[PDB]
């Protein structure tokens, strides 16, 4: 068959693979991105759509504008299981048409000079000499069935993780999903019969109940168009998602034109810890593939655009060095980490919490305002559990006279920032993982045995 040689292979055109794609252009390397959806339908994936403005403002990327940006958001309401106690969090952010912005990010890169092939899917990982040193191509458009050799493959193929799941799992890139590290999450976009009240604003309902180790949504994409679906804890044993979805839909929106459907379906969302490494032989992964999202909110568009900067700075040291190993990339940890991936970890602890608290303790925790927004905000953009915070939560939560795992609160700020400090001291070098990633199982097995 035809052989191709490129710098850079990346596998997947999503907002991880296209960032990665964007942040790597006009530096002097040849780079071709695949994707098996055409050039329209790509970035299409079911999603809230849902993206922090401060996300572009980090990494330099292009503000949405246009027919990208369906809805300006300036913050979000959350309800309680029994809807009496309503938090407002301000906030600027965008409700996006997903494939719009992501197609033209493609198109910008594909300006500065990145090659781009839709309908093409990486069938088999070329692996010789212990190295990834690129992919069998086959691009239906053309008919062709193309081995295409690269330095460096970026794996941005999302929650499936198709191409690094075909390595040898002896490889610590290949480390695969716990099913309770994971939510399966619903989505509809309808049309709505009345106009929708600060639409403005974003709408979570948390309940166990009509979304077990999850939450409902409300996101508005107008004033009479809404984003509205749930997510559920998988591997627990719960029934189809679309059942609760069927069942408690009018109870988070009642306004719904149900005869003006757009869009439905779903998929899955990785809950936890980034990958131990990002980075091996010739290869890095980033997005869904490389879990990185955040596992409180399930917002992962905002980190997978994160992990392709950090994957772009970490391979244009590979080159100046002429270093391809682990060792070689191995600053995709470094900066990932220090950028998102050490809050995750903490949040990855505060989640398993969070699931587990039932809608009588959500209720008197925030009727009786364990914490306040000034924390809050501090907390899921942080990772941060500040122990004199924890410390007046927990002198409101001794005046609850019933049994509750909300007592538990400091000893979970206390893990978070255990293993936050661990994250912190991510290993210099390939060598030191195997320890330090024992070490992080160890907190965490210790801390799932806390909770009972
Ligand atoms: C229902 C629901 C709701 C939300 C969310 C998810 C879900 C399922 N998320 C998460 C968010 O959707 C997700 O984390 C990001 O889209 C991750 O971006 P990726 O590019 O990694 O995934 P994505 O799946 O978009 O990227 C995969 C791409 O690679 C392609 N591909 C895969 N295998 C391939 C192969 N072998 N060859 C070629 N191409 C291949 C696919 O075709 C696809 O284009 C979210 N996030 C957020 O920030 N806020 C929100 O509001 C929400 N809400
Ligand atoms: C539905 C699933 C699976 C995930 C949803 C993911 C979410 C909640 C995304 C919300 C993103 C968004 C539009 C946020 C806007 C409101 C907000 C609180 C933004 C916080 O970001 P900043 O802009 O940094 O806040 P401040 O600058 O005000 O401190």
């Amino acid at each position: 068959m035809k052989e191709l040689k490129y710098d850079v292979l990346i596998i997947g055109g999503g907002f991880a693979g296209s960032s990665a794609a964007y942040q790597l252009s006009r530096r002097g390397l040849k780079i071709l991105l695949v994707d098996s959806k055409p050039w329209n339908r790509i970035g299409d994936k079911p999603c809230g759509d849902a993206v922090s403005k401060a996300h572009f403002d980090k990494l330099g990327m292009p503000y949405p504008k246009g027919e990208e940006l369906e809805n300006k958001i300036n913050g979000i309401k959350l309800y309680s299981p029994d809807m009496q106690t309503v938090w407002t969090v301000n906030g600027e952010g965008f409700e996006l048409n997903a494939p719009l912005y992501n197609q033209r990010v493609l198109k910008e890169a594909q300006d500065r000079g990145v090659e781009i092939w839709d309908l093409t899917t990486a069938m088999k990982p070329i692996f010789e000499d212990g190295y990834v040193k690129g992919a069998v191509l086959f691009n239906r458009r053309t008919n062709e069935e193309l081995t295409v050799y690269s330095k460096v493959v970026v794996e941005a193929t999302g929650y499936s993780r198709s191409f690094r799941s075909k390595l040898p799992p002896e490889l610590p890139i290949t480390e695969d999903l716990d099913d309770k590290d994971a939510d399966v999450a619903y989505r509809e976009v309808l049309l709505t019969k009345e106009d929708i009240e600060d639409h403005d604003y974003l709408r979570i309902f948390f309940d166990q109940e009509t979304s077990p180790g999850g939450y409902w949504w409300y996101f508005p994409k107008g004033k009479n168009k809404v984003n509205v679906g749930l997510g559920i804890q998988g591997g627990m044993g719960y029934p189809s998602i679309h059942e609760y979805y069927k069942k408690y839909l009018d109870k988070y929106a009642p306004d719904v034109d149900k005869s003006k459907l757009l869009v439905k379906g779903g998929a899955l969302v990785p809950t936890r810890r980034p990958l131990y490494t990002m980075a091996w032989n010739g290869i890095i992964v980033i997005g869904d593939s490389g879990f990185t999202v955040n596992p409180v909110h399930g917002g992962g568009k905002g980190s997978a655009m994160i992990s392709g900067y950090c994957a772009a700075k970490a391979i244009l040291s590979a080159f100046e060095t002429g270093d391809f190993s682990a060792s070689g990339l191995w600053d995709m940890n470094i900066c990932y980490v220090n950028e998102y991936g050490a809050k995750q970890a903490s949040l990855d602890i505060f989640r398993r919490f969070l699931q587990k608290l039932s809608n009588d303790d959500i209720n008197y925790g925030m009727k009786k305002k364990i914490i306040k927004e000034e924390d809050l905000h501090e907390a899921s953009e942080k990772g941060d559990l500040h122990l004199s915070v924890a410390d007046k939560a927990m002198r409101v939560i001794s005046g609850l006279g019933r049994p509750s795992l909300l007592f538990k609160l400091k000893a979970v700020a206390e893990s978070m920032k255990k293993i936050k400090e661990l994250y912190l001291n991510y290993p210099r070098s390939p060598s030191s993982l195997g320890s330090w990633r024992r070490e992080v199982d160890n907190v965490l097995t210790e801390f799932n045995k806390s909770l009972s």
